[PDB]
């Protein structure tokens, strides 16, 4: 049942070119040889194909393997594959290559990853990709970072390797698709049901998939994503401390947890089809498709970017020619007069007693520190997750002194910090001076992050606005764009501080 | 039976240059006048000097007083007197000044405090200084700062009030003597003893306390110093909530708190005479005098600074004199059996169990953040000092990687990064760099205040130690100075940060 | 109450293999006793071979009584069903009287075993 790679063959680079690494190393570390250091995405996204997570592909997409992507959703040859997988260049090492030219890659600019062998070199036009790939609407994630981060040539070509990159966190629990292919074999696992998720799981995911497992006769594989998930997200490592603790929650034997190093694109639709596929070369002979599967969410208009069931609807549409079985996850609802979960669809909210907890509404819970039902998610997971996102009464902010105010800024600045220091219950606080410093403004949201108070004597120059970090930082000024709002600029030092403290004191900041 | 102040007339010059506000006001802001900021602890001398606390004063001492307070610890007049109050001022200063000049002093260089009318500008010799009034070792709290921090020139003179130094926290808390004397005739109190203590105070401090007032038939007055105590020490702040929290475990209308803007000089003996002198002035009719009374303690050789009894007996022995009784602390000891604390006198030690937690074994309690009996401290107050003084796991710290290390910096920080963030539990990470910069090495502490775990790329000068701060910073090296010491500069990484890791592990930053 | 009447997690149960069986009934029965095992919480678990012999048929409710858990190589004749209980047991078969229904009689042990588990968990006897 053992599902074959995509295409037919692991694409195990790292496999293949084994016997000529230390050939590859030393041309990679060679001053003959022209260097290119891998950007985050990309670092990600090679790891997959020396990995042969990404067969059948064998390095980054030529031009035609390109078009064919982004107009038919398939490889030249017609195989399946839906996001574009390319290697992004600035117009400066685009004219220091032709093809044949043999480039090396190289992460922090100082690891040797792998050779890559030019054959194309190409200005894809980015409004086409964007439309036709991510449906076009200019707040997409990817549509964003495609023409912000993605650099406009890209460079098609083959790819010898010479070690996957490195990662110092999780180690064995990264397992490639050989691995996991071998982990499988091990324990005699012949069905196997993946769960895709860049996200913590709660009893609702655990419930959701020990059911699949049931339905399919199927083992689960707990399949998260630690590469890039979606822009602000939790921090894999919370993340993973939450997947290590629920996967105690499922029968001995059951469940199996593998870290993937996917660069999502929040591409929803063809994401999904290109999840089916990833785990099909890990091995998946089934793949669970959530509603909205790797759907970004709302724009600024709250237009959706796909639709709810955009992605269980098109990996169905392509299951016979994938050769793997769909898992659709409907919505489902808790039933407290029975302690479980159910479809939404088979229930009469008329005679029935339903509860449900919004991600907004358990952002909030966390936010204000509130209890959260075991029902919805488990202790352990909860603890966990508190630990990282921390109440107001633990978190940290930071309060800007207006550039209309005339008070003595070093005055009102002492008077807050001995008032904060009042209150006390464990926050540090600290009168911040950056001089306009970049390497200083870096370490603004660094203190918050800590849990500090920071009070901030004046403004940056509006040209560094993106040094900071709103989050958490509000403005003491009289202009009706800041936080705190002062009637006038010549207040007493006293009136101010009031102000603040109870500002503070109403957002959570401060408790008694 | 409230005593008149030392002197006879209470030396409210707030009271006295009332009328003469303004006037003074406009002298200090002046162009021509002559101006002076003054240092933390002159801030605080003259705090209580215009306040009447250090009646009689009327204005820092001249040279006849002065040497006359160092030999005899009395002023010219006679008057008991033996703590030294000087403005001492650097020789570049003295020599703009001359007798009748008139100067403007200033706190923080902005607010006008009082204009003083110099009589006199000498170099006094510190080597006596320090000999006859802090009894010489030079390891001594008050010899050192005497030296290396106090100005080389006395400035005698009167003063003129203008208004007491500004205080942002705990307003109205700070009483001053007059007030205080108001606030003991609205109470029709008569009898009082005052505590004075710059330490938390414990179920010990209450019952002795209470006990005190009980047997000398007055109110109590707990008189906690809250400008400058011994050098490192838990901030007043944390310390105030200790007492407004134990001020309630006082039968009602017993007790009452103050603050006292003294900046202490750590000179037992003397120091205990001084402060039932300010004490008498603020009209407390009885002071305690404990063990080792405004003792530093122990030097480097291990020698005490003073005799445990030295403070008792010298106050003792001057009280007639001073007119106010003095109420000494004996040593006591907590018996179980009997929920009690009692003497160290009448306890048969060999019939009688005992229990008792040293200052170390609480300091060590708080780092382990182990279980801290009620019988020791009212709960309410160990959960104060657990707050500000944080156990191991919730500690920040810094790991510098140092000169000796001939692996990747950029990828040892990296690997220390990712594998602290696999462990969780609230700390933030950051690989700070400093580049050997002031501003940024300044900033180290504040994050280990934060709770926060920096890992530094590279050490900074040796001309710079004194930038940064040793708490919590351990060293990564070779060299048998370092706190984790490797056995090659060239260790595989991961074999250091498995050092590196179980290092911080058993020193308890990190649980499991 | 509680004590008398426990809650799935400390209730014994009996597992019967069906007459359909093809597979190994001495292996599965191993399989199913050391895969119960590993999820432990105070249930003891034995495989019962009663060969249809009444004095032993009569303590399958006894067992089930003290929290056991019983794993049945083979089904006993039907002129015997009053000697058992049905309280707490499980047919495992292809037919559709079955109480966990295989849809082959010669299906692998570790997807059959996978089945009985789950069926357990999601009736309350085990709990993770
Ligand atoms: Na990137």
């Amino acid at each position: 049942h053992m599902p074959a790679p995509h295409g037919g063959i692991l694409q195990d680079l790292i496999a293949r070119d084994a016997l000529k690494k230390n050939e590859l190393l030393s041309e990679a570390q060679s001053s003959d040889i022209l260097v290119w250091n891998l950007t985050p995405r990309q670092l990600c996204d090679i790891e997959l194909i020396l990995n042969g997570g990404f067969s059948p592909l064998t390095g980054f997409l030529n031009e035609n393997d390109y078009s064919s992507v982004v107009t038919d959703s398939r490889l030249a040859d017609g195989t399946l594959w839906t996001i574009p997988i390319t290697l992004d260049v600035d117009e400066a090492f685009a004219n220091q290559i032709k093809p044949d030219t043999r480039i090396a890659l190289f992460q922090d600019d100082e690891i040797p990853i792998a050779i890559l062998t030019v054959q194309d070199v190409y200005k894809p036009n980015k409004t086409i990709e964007a439309e036709k790939v991510f449906r076009g609407d200019p707040e997409h994630p990817a549509i964003s970072y495609l023409f912000n981060v993605a650099g406009d040539y890209y460079v098609g070509g083959s790819l010898e390797a010479i070690q996957l990159p490195q990662h110092y966190d999780y180690p064995g629990l990264r397992k490639t698709p050989a691995q996991l292919r071998l982990e499988f074999q091990s324990r005699q696992w012949d069905r196997v049901v993946a769960f895709q998720t860049r996200n913590p799981m709660h009893r609702a995911h655990r419930e959701l998939t020990v059911r699949a497992a049931r339905e399919a006769n199927a083992k689960v594989l707990i399949h998260p994503v630690v590469g890039l998930t979606k822009p602000g997200d939790i921090d894999h490592h919370t993340r993973v401390r939450v997947y290590q603790e629920i996967i105690k929650r499922y029968p001995n034997g059951i469940a199996f947890l593998s870290l993937l190093p996917l660069a999502m694109r929040m591409s929803g639709d063809r994401e999904a089809v290109w999840h089916a596929i990833i785990r099909k070369n890990y091995g998946a002979s089934h793949f669970i498709v959530g509603r909205d599967h790797a759907g970004p969410g709302k724009n600024s208009k709250g237009v959706d970017f796909y639709g709810p069931y955009d992605a269980q609807e098109l990996v169905e549409s392509y299951k016979h020619e994938l050769d793997i079985e769909v898992v659709p996850f409907r919505m489902v609802t808790y039933l407290p007069d029975e302690d479980r979960y159910a479809p939404i669809d088979q229930i009469d909210t008329t005679k029935t007693r339903t509860l449900n907890i919004s991600g907004t509404e358990l952002r909030r819970r966390l936010r204000v520190g509130g209890e959260i039902p075991e029902w919805f998610s488990y202790p352990e997971v909860v603890k966990i997750l508190r630990e990282s996102n921390p109440p107001r009464p633990k978190q940290g902010f930071s309060i800007v002194l207006g550039n209309s105010l005339t008070v003595s800024r070093e005055q009102l600045s002492i008077a807050l910090l001995s008032t904060f220091l009042q209150f006390g219950g464990g926050r540090y606080y600290k009168i911040f001076e950056h001089n306009n410093k970049t390497e200083l403004l870096s370490l603004i949201q660094d203190f918050i992050g800590s849990g500090s108070g920071l009070i901030i004597p004046n403004q940056w120059e509006d040209d560094k606005d993106s040094v900071v970090g709103k989050q958490n930082v509000y403005l003491l000024d009289t202009s009706s764009s800041a936080d705190i709002q002062l009637e006038s600029a010549d207040e007493p030092i006293s009136h101010i501080v009031q102000k603040v403290v109870l500002f503070l004191e109403d957002n959570g900041f401060f408790v008694f």
